[PDB]
């Protein structure tokens, strides 16, 4: 096994994937570390056999038709995967946390939205459908782009997005499009 998690590239008190050589701190897989369970596989080995499975779950999607379903167990593990993948960005960090809004001549989202926020609500088995997850995750970055306007750290938003977004349509296999 790798002697770093996969996260956040630190190393510490490490569990090891019994299928493939990543490993993790405790919260920073998700769902965090199971008790037991032995042998344990690892979010990224348990996304590769849905795959494995059914093979013609790789073949393209329409983005409105994964909006539209419901969070059964599968969609639920690609959503917590999906989230997984942006904190594995460093950039993550800007958007973890509740933030706070005061700045001249700008004023704070009506809704704020954070990951863990977001990570709770997947915890919490709050959303019903993969719309609700997707909704939250852009609301994250939209409420960033706007509330710093000019700013060059909006630059910020647009790069998490685009890291989100990215593996948003491999997760889910989106038909590839121009
Ligand atoms: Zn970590
Ligand atoms: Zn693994
Ligand atoms: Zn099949």
């Amino acid at each position: 096994n790798s002697n770093i998690c996969e996260v956040c590239n630190k190393w510490g008190r490490l569990f090891c994937c019994d299928t493939c050589p990543r490993s993790f701190h405790e919260h920073c897989h998700i769902p965090s570390v199971e008790a037991n369970k032995n042998p344990w596989s690892c979010i990224f080995c348990r996304i590769k056999t849905i795959q494995e499975r059914c093979p013609e779950s790789q073949s393209g999607h329409q983005e409105s038709e994964v909006l539209m379903r419901q969070m059964l167990p599968e969609e639920q593990l690609k959503c917590e995967f999906l989230l997984l993948k942006v904190y594995c960005d460093s950039k993550s960090c800007f958007f973890a946390s509740e933030p706070y809004y005061n700045r001249e001549g700008s004023q704070g989202p009506q809704k704020p939205m954070w990951l863990n926020k977001v990570k709770t609500s997947l915890n919490e088995q709050m959303y019903t459908r993969v719309e609700g997850f997707v909704q939250d995750m852009r609301l994250i970055f939209h409420n960033h782009k706007e509330f710093y306007r000019e700013d060059k750290f909006t630059r910020l938003g647009i790069q998490v997005q685009d890291i989100f977004e990215k593996n948003f349509r491999n997760i889910f296999a989106i038909q590839e499009t121009s």
